[PDB]
């Protein structure tokens, strides 16, 4: 009935799988900084995994009054992201031992970013909507520059492997993450300029790539050791 469903139970296959996947591969780990990393990358999708269901079954969906019409929100999203966004940073904060200082900034400013994000998926005004986009979007920058320049010059420092693992797993949430705001502004959040089905494709292939590929790369190192 609705075209995008098929992304939406796909993506909850996956989601599943990777769950699975990290449930197996984190048996039998008895090295407590590992524990740690394991415990979170697993958690990240089995959080996703029961948001893209309730998007499935239709129970994360919501139509919100803007211009004019009756426009569907998958506020599952968000509170996915409020929970797995946070717990993906803590992976890479581990990586590189940053301070809990640091680790506080990072978790409030995330809170921010996905929090004015919800604010601005259900703001009914339409012009509205975009100022809660900056402000998310100028949270999320915040972030990515504490990564970027904060987190490389503390790995830097670090053994070669952790270095090189967290080069990558940076690489990859900047381009990922700097992605989602672009979706937003296109799809049924924003001017609707690419239709739902072909939005959920495009947020499938970010979420499954930034967690369970984001996962795979964390856990297939030995710099979790």
């Amino acid at each position: 009935g609705r075209p995008e469903w098929i992304w939406l139970a796909l993506g909850t296959a996956l989601m599943g799988l990777g769950t699975l996947y990290f449930l197996v591969k984190g048996m039998g780990v008895s090295d407590p900084d590992a524990k740690k990393f394991y415990a979170i990358t697993t958690l990240v999708p089995a959080i996703a995994f029961t948001m893209y269901l309730s998007m499935l079954l239709g129970y994360g969906l919501t139509m919100v009054p803007f211009g004019g019409e009756q426009n569907p929100i998958y506020w599952a999203r968000y509170a996915d992201w409020l929970f797995t966004t946070p717990l993906l940073l803590l992976d890479l904060a581990l990586l590189v031992d940053a301070d809990q200082g640091t680790i506080l900034a990072l978790v409030g400013a995330d809170g921010i970013m996905i929090g004015t994000g919800l604010v601005g998926a259900l703001t009914k005004v339409y012009s509205y909507r975009f100022v809660w986009w900056a402000i998310s979007t100028a949270a999320m920058l915040y972030i990515l520059y504490v990564l970027f320049f904060g987190f490389t010059s503390k790995a830097e420092s670090m053994r070669p492997e952790v270095a090189s693992t967290f080069k990558v797993l940076r690489n990859v949430t900047v381009v990922l993450w700097s992605a989602y705001p672009v979706v937003w502004l296109i799809g049924s959040e924003g001017a609707g300029i690419v239709p739902l089905n072909i939005e959920t494709l495009l947020f499938m292939v970010l979420d499954v790539s930034a967690k369970v590929g984001f996962g795979l790369i964390l856990l297939r190192s030995r710099a979790i050791f």
